[PDB]
């Protein structure tokens, strides 16, 4: 229903001062609404052109790697048609599988050439986002990361790193993070790549 | 591995502080403090007499679980699942559901569907997502629907905070966070805390 919006509107209202570019607080926003966390407003902190950067690779149709179940079956497929997306959960693949296994789904993903131009959702494994910074150093090229892991350990190091690489990205300060924030921003912004950016 | 995440329950364990919680309700505030790295969980997380037993029984007997979002289906972890092997039902999504709404509130088909199914009785309910879910299911409650346990964590600016108070009154064991907080993840916490602590036969051995 309309809840969306009218959850929206209590949000926008009730978010107080919020400095983020006209494209990037709708990011944040639903971040918030996905959490009743306003803390978020504070905390997420994007790269330059980290938008603009999600709303082409989602336009061209990129591939969303991400690095836990609960991501994948989040994201509402009625939004991932659109765009046509295919989102590849690696740690579950039958290959990596076979094979910490956050290092051999980044392997899998060296071997394939996925890692260039798509998206990247991390919101659990630390160490799988140090598997990335450091094949980002190793010339992997990735549209955009999301680094939003939840946790105690690796966690400020892995984000550290990773608001120090070469790439686009949109990050969770902190120890805060998890599978519903990088759900959330997905969704925010395949609902803006829908909108024109509006 | 699994090193890690004993490590991080016990950096929970030292930075959480005093708190009124139960030796059976503790490990579940903890892992739901562990999975968000929100330490206002310990102020949030209510219990009702009974609820954590009322949990780790239905657990054991086999109690199906019914939750209102594929997140939480698809965050439980199978490996857990399979130790008392608890069926996971996903109603808001189900064909069945889904069928009836678009015929004639998704979230209703949902409850009346699961009722008339016969999967209330015996079961854990998780809901993290839809509040209108959490209100059908609570009348459904004062009609004879009698769940081993629900967990009433819907997150949200709309019905969430009556959702719960419709929940925290009700003839039903259940966990609750108090507020606008919640969510997808606290319910697989919850429940994998549950899990862990009827696999350890009611002993927090972490
Ligand atoms: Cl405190």
């Amino acid at each position: 229903r309309a809840i969306e919006e009218e959850s929206f509107r209590i949000v926008d209202q009730e978010a107080g001062p919020h400095g983020f570019s006209p494209l990037e607080w709708p990011v944040v926003r639903r971040m918030i609404h996905a959490t009743a966390d306003f803390e978020y407003k504070a905390l997420t902190r994007f790269s330059q052109g980290a938008v603009e950067a999600g709303l082409k690779a989602i336009q061209a149709g990129a591939r969303i790697l991400v690095d836990a179940r609960m991501i994948a079956c989040g994201l509402n497929p009625e939004r991932l048609r659109l765009f046509g997306n295919e989102v590849v959960e690696l740690l579950a693949h039958p290959e990596v599988v076979a094979r910490t296994r956050a290092e051999a789904a980044v392997a899998y993903a060296w071997e394939k050439g996925l890692l260039d131009g798509a998206i990247v959702g991390v919101g659990n494994a630390p160490t799988f986002l140090l598997a990335l910074v450091e094949a980002i150093r190793q010339g992997a090229r990735p549209a955009l990361v999301l680094g939003m892991p939840v946790g105690f350990v690796n966690v400020l190091e892995a984000k550290r790193a990773l608001m120090e690489a070469p790439v686009p990205w949109i990050v969770t300060e902190g120890r805060k993070g998890g599978s519903t924030l990088v759900v959330a921003a997905l969704h925010a912004l395949i609902r803006l790549a829908a909108d024109g950016g509006v």
